[PDB]
RNA sequence: CUGCGUGAGCGGGGGUGGAGGGGCGAUAUGUGCAGAUCUUGGUAGCAGUAACAAGGAAAUGAUUUGCGCUGGACGAGG
């Protein structure tokens, strides 16, 4: 189907580089959120041997893949039980999430539409 | 603890918490920090270290005995 072929295309673009900042494991000052060095004497700007290397647009994904849940399909987040009607026409390209903040009351009437509609979802079995 | 993004960053799950919180378009800005012998607050190592005190005794201590030299009044100040 959909789903299985492109899951092995996906995991041959997968990288396991982190782009971490320079001394972030120095100082605790200093968080490892990425930032690009400016100074007269720095050697991670000059891309020396055994520094840190920075991030650039060789590294970004085919236009295929990019952005693929792990099990093959697109993420939608759902809010509200019409949230789940756009899903009808394509219902084997997507897969639902219910947000962090919706109550137990109105996860059952979510979980229920989606059932009988055949409308995968990533997040059911939680809070019940 | 875990997913997505080359990245700035954005999501989901389990505890805690006990009242509010967001998306999208235009618009207003006191709009993004590692440094300034920066400002204010809190905290380490140094280190239980330097420095200081432990005043002669007699089971008891209104009794016995050993040592030091300021002692008593008026004014200012309190």
């Amino acid at each position: 189907f959909d789903p299985k072929p492109l899951v092995e295309i996906k995991e041959a673009y997968r990288k396991n580089k982190k782009f971490i900042r320079h001394h972030s494991d120095r100082y605790k000052r200093v968080k490892p959120s990425w930032r690009r060095p400016h100074g007269i004497d720095s050697k991670v700007r000059k891309r020396c041997k055994g520094e840190r290397e920075m991030p650039s647009i060789k590294y970004k994904k085919p236009k295929e893949i990019r952005h693929l849940l792990p099990n093959g399909l697109r993420k939608v987040r759902i809010f509200n039980i019409n949230d789940l009607t756009p899903l009808t026409s394509l219902n084997r390209f997507y897969c639902g999430e219910i947000a962090h903040a919706v109550g137990a009351r109105k996860r059952i009437a979510i979980v229920n539409r989606a059932k009988e509609l055949g409308i995968c979802l990533l997040n059911g079995n939680a809070r019940l």
